[PDB]
């Protein structure tokens, strides 16, 4: 672990942890989440991302939970990295855009909804990010 | 690297939520950097702009700068996840997706390579990124 805290790699990169006990928290940290747990949800999504920070399922987890405290300028940065390291999924953006209105700052939001409406192969995302054009001025 | 830094301080104030540093430094520093880095002395210029992106990580500049060096030193998949930053931060052209296209090429990933320079060809009101990236799309 020192190792890796100065060579600045991750827990996942020794395998610190095994797959199928990560796999595990995760569900944990998921059921928390669901049931509204949401400061125990978030100690599990801050240990997975300390366990690997390039798992774009644990940063959005994070995410989330920053957006549901109204941590909305937190949340909007977990998102882009989020989004640098997904599978050109643009759902990390579609969220930002949320952020991005509760911060006061429409143009912004009004940029991340047509990114995802332009480049996004999710019609249902793309149907969510419409709705929220639809209703900004 | 620059994503872990971010993630990091995410997880746990910063020092950009303290103004420690004024827009007027950093603009200076971001140009030293360039200085270094068009004076051939790369390893300089990338410890600059490590450092900007400690600082200010969501800064399309500093990341385009430093995925640039990346891309160079063939750390091609440093470089893709620095130029994707860029783009979901507003980067106003398309360039960090033509970018990304060529390091997945070069990452042996050519069907991704083809929907990057696909996207470029289909957005960009840049004319000429559009050749460059077609010329890519014949060879793949
Ligand atoms: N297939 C393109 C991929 O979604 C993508 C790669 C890089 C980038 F900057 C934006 C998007
Ligand atoms: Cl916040
Ligand atoms: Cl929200
Ligand atoms: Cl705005
Ligand atoms: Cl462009
Ligand atoms: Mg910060």
């Amino acid at each position: 672990v020192i190792d890796a805290i100065n060579s600045g790699a991750t827990l996942k990169d020794i395998n610190a942890i095994p797959d199928d006990m990560m796999d595990d928290i995760y569900s944990y940290a998921y059921d928390f989440y669901n049931k509204g747990r949401i400061e125990e949800a978030e100690v599990f999504f801050r240990f997975l991302c300390i366990y690997d920070f390039y798992n774009v399922d644990y940063i959005m987890g994070l995410a989330a939970i920053y957006q549901i405290k109204e941590q909305f300028q937190q949340a909007a940065d977990l998102y882009a990295v989020a989004f640098a390291l997904g599978k050109n999924d643009y759902t990390p953006v579609f969220h930002t855009g949320q952020c991005q209105l509760r911060l006061k700052a429409p143009l912004k939001a009004k940029e991340c909804f047509e990114l995802v409406i332009q480049h996004s192969n999710d019609e249902k995302l793309k149907i969510k990010a419409q709705s929220y054009l639809d209703a900004i001025q």
